[PDB]
């Protein structure tokens, strides 16, 4: 009746031709991966934004026979069936590697037919529905709109499987209708978070791993305002044949809030560019690392008394969000790492940047001056070294006459003149600071500065860089930009200056932000409530992860103070070591970079669609294999 | 007065809009005295040759300096900022002209051979690549003032910008450096130095 | 590497048809023993390696230096000023460059003013005026060679040129630097050192930048020459009769020496003829390497250092 090898995929969520969050990053750069298995068998589905669908979408006619090959057409005339009720969509190629074919539906040519799927969905599912909440009305849309097309393809296509992929409950309100319409399509859920996740996580003062088990969901759904839309998303997560979340940390929390155990994990890869040269990586890295030498410079202008080939970069970087995030941990742990490196003696500074958008009225004039400050005396030793040459060639090609009687000049004098001197002393001069000034701990003017919590933490634990502080404090509240006039790098070249990146997450679900900076080379502290912490402690021992340059904080089994001591630690441990030790470390971790690239993740999608065939289709599964394999796991099967 | 022209790039990124070798500077300096030392009859008298120019038609401009020290809190962000996306643009230019001579010198050194019919490039596609087009765009983008914004006619933060003589009188003539205008004003309520981060002029220099 | 890069740009002026790219320095070097040191072999079996290139239509180039000092009279005028017109082009192209530049900020600057509608230069008469092609073509009449002149087999006015045993056994194999031959031939015979002023490189320095040292000596009870190569993580040829080569012989299992960058040919248990082919096969093997193979394999032959030290 239906094959299981040469099979469908439709994979739907809201982000397809549409960036609102990361799952547009995760949809984009793996349908390179997803595109070589299927070709024109898959089919990514969203809602059409109209304003923004122009600048992503080759649109692509789908009533041509060249269109769609004999055995993909019946998805040809599902298309043509939605066309003939009036529904209006836009089939074309999403415009990035890869090139997969899209069908973005139109919102608003069902929207008349709100209130009538509103009390379907009510008396089916139990799932309230406000007029005020605008996306949820979209999410409906969406939902029925996907469900009657997956219908009509399950109807004229006899010959495929067919395999419906959701990512997260906006995209989740097909799978009840799915469901109890019993429509001849086996379907998969991932949940990138929970709604209940996030939300009991935002006051940051929840003692969330440990309490998680004894919530009242339907409860505190009520109590957060989105009952509704925690219906959706534990509909999504119990009609679905297959149920995914993007972590084991993650998993758990899924467990207990959506109450269903997730069947695997599905998390999120990369698509990871290759330099030709191994090596490559480790130049880039020291080219990126100069302009922060020089950024650095002009900002520790009249205080600048340690060696930069001795001084270490660590950074946290993303969302501002205080607690989540562990910029409290951060500081905590830099001003005791500065404590333990005052101690015993060490000639080495770190320089930790805070990268993190908080609202501001741009750079200060003290940020801009000392970078023009420092230019100036570039410029002015320029002129002089210029001159300089044209004394010492003078020499060299004169000798060994006119009373030369050494082959070089000697006297520092024959080489350095009184106007040059003049001139690089008023340079220095322009550098100097007032009398007590600090370099500041800031780089923007903010909007609510007395208030802000990253300013108040840095104060509270009195990181001023001062001169006898080993660790030194940069506060840059905006996202990096290679127009920046002070820091001109975009994010990805910092990163590769950076040795060292500083994440300790509190509510995380995957931890792009370590990820990405394992993928530029450079080792980083995550934790083990970070989905990227979670799936390196189960992928190595974690004792060899610092081999590899990934630190692994324990948020789930320590009070905070341990934790805190433990990330200064490891801040320590590294900081000890020597140059070589870097370079090795950072080429392991690199090594590791081939583990979160979509060849390898994508496996895990595979793993995913399998199951789902595996249990919708028993039967077929069976004599298509050589006997009866398990189904109570992804692992389990594969 | 090349100098002089960098810093006038900077001041009017975004709004640059006339050939500064079509361009005249203008200045008075000294002491801040309005009425003793003209400064009074200066703006007046350029707010007049603005109007001169604009109905006769030249295609000439005039930069006035005021060179007079007030009581500030040094220079505006705008100001530094500006300094530095144009020296930012420069660096960029820098790079991809290195990349064209290298492209040119290989074209030269190798005709005739390799299907290169002529001596030198003819097409800038040839010399000018996607990846140079990207970072020039970016520069050109961090420029770009917004909509409606003029050029400052002082390159500082005063103290007492309200109650401030100069600035009252360029305000009442209303010299605001509009594009229609011919005749632009800046004030520089300091006195220069080589020092300085915009104009890195002395004076005599200058 | 780009060192040798300019001079061979010079060496080539006016007959430079390939892409340095894709192209190959292989290199043998040592005193003027042209038996002993395996001249002959080195030679013969280039122009055998341009034969199999020809036939397989290899797109890849070898530029061959023979490094051996013989009586001369110092540097051919020919070599100087080729070198003096290639770098005068070069103050040409920067010239012309630094005036592209202003042209290219003032679009950029002044945008979107003035009737510059696009935010870039969309068409090269923008940027290139007709006195910045009147000098480039002047810089590029300059290194035209005259109508049949191959780019030389010698960098020096020989003493004795005719009865010299190197020139002679290029000449016999007629390796004479044709655009179709894509093995090319370069005797300099004098020691190498950065005061050179065509290739101003320590014989340290242009053994790193070439990609295979060719050393296929007879009589040689140690070799220096490709013990020095080693060291410096460039892979070499030697012979199972060198000192060196059968030391290395038996440190490492023959054919994994390969894999470290140590090509041994055997010039024991086989003809003269027999080496020559094999001689061969190892230089035909390495042109196929891609850049990331020979990047690999220079790792490898690096890790042996500490071996030779
Ligand atoms: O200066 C910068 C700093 C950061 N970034 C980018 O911003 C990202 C970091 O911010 P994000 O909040 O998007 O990523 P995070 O790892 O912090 O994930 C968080 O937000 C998105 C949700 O899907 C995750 O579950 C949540 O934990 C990085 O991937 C980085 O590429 C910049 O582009 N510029
Ligand atoms: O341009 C160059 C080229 C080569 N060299 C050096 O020349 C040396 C190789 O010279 P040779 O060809 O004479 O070979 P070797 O010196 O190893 O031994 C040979 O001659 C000298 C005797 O000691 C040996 O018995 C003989 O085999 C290397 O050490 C190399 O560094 C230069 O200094 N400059
Ligand atoms: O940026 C400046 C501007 C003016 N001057 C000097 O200030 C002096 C006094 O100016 P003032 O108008 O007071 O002249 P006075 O009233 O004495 O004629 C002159 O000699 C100028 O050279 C200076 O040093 N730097
Ligand atoms: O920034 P560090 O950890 O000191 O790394 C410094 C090193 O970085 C790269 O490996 C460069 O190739 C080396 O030349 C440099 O010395």
């Amino acid at each position: 009746s239906r094959d299981l090898q040469n099979h469908l995929l439709f994979e739907t969520a809201t982000e397809v031709a549409n960036r609102v969050g990361g799952i547009y990053s995760v949809l984009k750069s793996k349908a390179p991966i997803t595109v070589a298995q299927y070709k024109d068998h898959y089919h990514l589905i969203g809602p059409l934004n109209k304003a923004t669908y122009q600048n992503e979408v080759d649109i692509l006619d789908w009533k041509k026979p060249e269109a769609f090959s004999d055995e993909m057409r019946p998805v040809q005339h599902a298309l043509q069936t939605m066309e003939s009720r009036g529904v209006h969509f836009v089939y074309g190629r999403w415009l990035i590697e890869g090139a997969p074919k899209v069908i973005l539906f139109d919102l608003d040519s069902v929207r008349g037919y709100s209130n009538e799927w509103k009390g379907d969905l009510w008396s089916l599912v139990g799932i309230p529905s406000p007029e005020n909440d605008f996306e949820t009305n979209d999410a409906i849309l969406l939902g029925y709109t996907v469900a009657w097309f997956l219908g009509e393809v399950a109807h004229l296509d006899s010959q495929h499987a067919i395999v419906a992929h959701f990512h997260e409950w906006l995209a989740g309100v097909a799978l009840p209708l799915c469901r109890k319409r019993r429509i001849d399509v086996v379907t998969i859920f991932t949940t990138h978070a929970t709604l209940l996740g996030r939300y009991l996580c935002a006051s940051g003062s929840f003692d969330f791993y440990n309490c998680l088990e004894s919530v009242d969901v339907d409860h505190e759904a009520g109590r957060f305002g989105i009952y509704h839309r925690y219906c959706i998303e534990r509909a999504a997560a119990h009609s679905a044949d297959v149920f995914t979340t993007v972590s084991q940390i993650t998993a758990f929390e899924a467990e207990h809030l959506l109450k269903r155990k997730p069947d695997g994990i599905l998390p999120n890869g990369l698509n990871v560019i290759k330099f030709q040269a191994f090596h490559e990586f480790q130049n880039l890295h020291a080219l990126k690392k100069e302009k922060i030498n020089d950024f650095v410079r002009g900002h520790f202008h009249g205080c600048f008394d340690f060696d930069l080939d001795n001084t270490l970069y660590f950074f946290i970087a993303g969302r501002y969000e205080y607690k989540n995030k562990g910029a409290d941990m951060f500081i905590e742990a830099l001003a005791r790492l500065n404590y333990r490196l005052k101690v015993s003696g060490s000639k080495k500074t770190v320089v930790a940047f805070i990268v993190m958008p908080a609202k501001n009225n741009s750079f200060t004039v003290e940020a801009l001056k000392g970078q023009a400050e420092v230019r100036a005396l570039e410029n002015t030793v320029h002129e002089v070294t210029t001159s300089i040459g044209k004394r010492i060639f003078d020499h060299a090609i004169r000798y060994p006459h006119n009373g030369l009687t050494t082959e070089l000049p000697t006297d520092l004098g024959e080489l350095l003149k009184s106007s040059d001197k003049v001139m690089l002393k008023r340079r220095i001069l322009a550098l100097r600071r007032p009398e007590g000034q600090l370099p500041p701990i800031v780089t923007h003017n903010m909007v609510d500065d007395a208030n802000d919590l990253i300013l108040n933490k840095i104060r509270q634990v009195q990181l001023f860089n001062s001169p006898s502080d080993r660790v030194k404090m940069i506060f840059h509240p905006e996202f990096l930009n290679a127009n920046n006039p002070i820091l001109g790098l975009d994010y990805d070249e910092f990163v590769r200056g950076c040795h060292l990146g500083v994440f300790p997450s509190y509510y995380e679900p995957w931890g792009y932000t370590p990820a990405e900076c394992t993928v530029m080379g450079v080792p980083s502290i995550t934790t083990n409530v970070s989905g990227f912490g979670s799936y390196m402690e189960d992928l190595i021992e974690t004792n060899q992860a610092k081999d590899y340059g990934i630190y692994i904080v324990d948020r789930r089994f320590k009070a905070p103070d341990e934790s805190v001591e433990q990330l200064v630690d490891y801040m320590e441990e590294f900081v000890k070591k020597t140059r070589r030790q870097r370079i090795n470390q950072r080429n392991r971790t690199e090594r590791l970079s081939d583990l979160l690239d979509w060849k390898r993740m994508g496996l895990e999608y595979v793993k995913a669609r399998q199951l789902a065939l595996r249990r919708g289709y028993p039967d077929q599964f069976r004599e298509l294999v050589g006997e009866e394999l398990n189904d109570s796991n992804m692992d389990a099967l594969a």
